[PDB]
């Protein structure tokens, strides 16, 4: 049972700008997704300070980077607070309408796409490198869901029958054909070292057979 939703017009416009603007510095997508994971991990950590049972769904707080050259996917996994179904539908837990307005007002005044995270909509930088993004998520207060979009103005949400996650979020980037450098170990290592040196959770780069 799959539900299909239209993006709000402002979010569709954000996504088309990310997809269509000539902009070479695409590697910032990974910094933005790792920063989102760190934010989600901070949230579950904070809740656990007054209620240890919040970690009954998993005590480890970490970020895993999983490249798969056969599937042409880069997956960013975190064990943060996750998202409810309502969060997914409401722009993946962001205030994306007001964030997009500010971001586009910053671009016309000289900002560039790399500053997207200052406007709270860094998730959508995934579309710099991915033709399709799948988000699997599990929040303590809801069931496990899969969100998916290839842009084009719509996204889907369905209950996820896949491998149970416990708690957190998995962002699966189905990479564009010309963006496979982001599956190479040395390239991912370089980006993490350059942009994510002060992320306070272990980032494990998985290797492939
Ligand atoms: N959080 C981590 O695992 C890192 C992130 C930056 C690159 C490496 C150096 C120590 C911190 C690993």
């Amino acid at each position: 049972e799959v539900e299909t939703f239209a993006f709000q017009a402002e979010i569709a416009q954000l996504m088309s700008l990310i997809i269509n603007t000539f902009y070479s510095n695409k590697e910032i997508f990974l910094r933005e997704l790792i920063s989102n994971s760190s934010d989600a991990l901070d949230k579950i950590r904070y809740e656990s300070l007054t209620d240890p049972s919040k970690l009954d769904s998993g005590k480890e707080l970490h970020i895993n980077l999983i490249p798969n050259k056969q599937d042409r996917t880069l997956t960013i996994v975190d064990t943060g607070i996750g998202m409810t179904k309502a969060d997914l539908i409401n722009n993946l837990g962001t205030i994306a309408k007001s964030g997009t307005k500010a971001f586009m007002e910053a671009l016309q005044a000289g900002a560039d796409i790399s500053m997207i995270g200052q406007f709270g909509v860094g998730f959508y930088s995934a579309y710099l490198v991915a033709e399709k993004v799948t988000v699997i998520t599990k929040h303590n207060d809801d069931e496990q869901y899969a969100w998916e979009s290839s842009a084009g103005g719509s996204f889907t949400v369905r209950t996820d029958t896949g491998e149970p996650m416990g708690r957190g979020t998995k962002v699966i980037l189905h990479l564009k054909e010309d963006q496979t450098e982001y599956l190479e170990e040395r390239r991912i290592k370089e980006i993490v070292k350059k942009h994510s040196q002060f992320i306070g959770y272990p980032i494990t780069l998985f290797v492939e057979k």
